[PDB]
């Protein structure tokens, strides 16, 4: 991911090197190509437009038309714009003595696998997590998490078919108290598409369990479609943060570049592989540099 956009941006900027001062026409042409590169990377249209306008403002604010090294000013301005579009500053969920987080998303988003990856990540951080398979309709879905969780050395509590939210709360609360778990991760039911029934169940489970965080897992490869899912989930359930999976997937990187603008939700973690340790915090600044070939 980002490979296509990265090459287009690096080319647009590099082609200005060693040519002395550039004309306003050169700047406009450059800004247009950047906007086009973003658009072709499935970046939201409004975001792409706002992006080039910000770079334009900041570039002129640095007298790019006067600079003898315009390529450097453009790189510096695009870098800041990329960093901000990607989230600005790295963000992570606030940890308290006791925490209960919800993992929501569609089937195939990597939600379940991410739930297990998240448990391992915080386990290595000194936390004592407890995984909860909350799909009261799909036993096989619950078994998938138990296997994934126990494999990483994390306990997993499976809900029973048709079990009520109140019953789930009780059992989870007990197991957490007995095993002294400080981080409860609830893996909610995942379906191929958004269906009112499931959304209602999620909303209800949220009311009874009262999670302090609701992480929405999204397949970054779905591009802008992911932002549509985010809106639906936020409007019907209420999310606090996002997790973009398959960032290593061969696809455009428009989702990550539009998330902040479109959803207003921070991207906490990123999925970079299938392996259990294929999850790491999302670093806006670091990603911005990688896209511009800064290493
Ligand atoms: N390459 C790669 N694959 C990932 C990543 N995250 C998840 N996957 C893959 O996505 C596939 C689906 O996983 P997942 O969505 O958890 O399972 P599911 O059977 O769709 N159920 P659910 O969607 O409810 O979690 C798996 O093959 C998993 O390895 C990632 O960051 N990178
Ligand atoms: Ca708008």
């Amino acid at each position: 991911m980002f490979q296509q956009l990265s090459a287009r941006l690096q080319e647009a900027i590099g082609r200005l090197r060693g040519r002395g001062r550039i004309t306003e026409e050169d700047l406009k042409a450059t800004l247009r190509e950047i906007r086009r590169a973003l658009m072709d990377a499935d970046v939201n249209l409004e975001v792409a437009r706002d992006f080039v306008e910000r770079v334009r403002e900041e570039a002129l604010g640095k007298q790019v038309l006067e600079s003898l090294t315009p390529a450097e000013v453009i790189l510096a301005t695009v870098y800041e714009a990329l960093k901000e579009a990607l989230g600005g500053e790295a963000r992570l969920p606030v940890l308290k003595d006791r925490n209960l987080w919800f993992l929501v998303g569609l089937q195939g988003s990597g939600k379940t696998t991410t739930a297990a990856k998240l448990a391992l990540y915080y386990k290595g951080k000194g936390r004592r997590p407890l995984l909860v398979a909350a799909d009261t309709q799909r036993p096989a879905a619950r078994e998938q998490l138990r296997l994934l969780g126990e494999k990483v050395g994390v306990p997993v509590l499976e809900v029973m078919d048709g079990e009520s939210p109140e019953s789930i709360r009780r059992r989870v609360e007990e197991k957490a108290r007995l095993e002294a778990r400080d981080l409860i991760l609830v893996d909610t039911a995942g379906r191929l598409q958004i269906d009112e029934p499931l959304m209602g169940e999620l909303a209800r489970l949220k009311e009874v369990l009262g999670p302090d965080e609701v992480l929405l897992v999204l397949d970054a490869m779905t591009g802008q479609e992911a932002l549509s899912v985010a809106r639906a989930f936020d409007e019907k359930v209420g999310v606090t943060g996002l997790v973009l999976t398959k960032l290593d997937g061969d696809a455009r990187g428009g989702a990550a570049l539009s998330a902040r603008h479109v959803t207003g939700k921070p991207i906490y973690f990123a999925g970079v592989s299938e392996k259990p340790e294929g999850l790491e915090p999302f670093y806006p600044e670091r990603l911005a540099g990688r896209i511009l070939g800064m290493g």
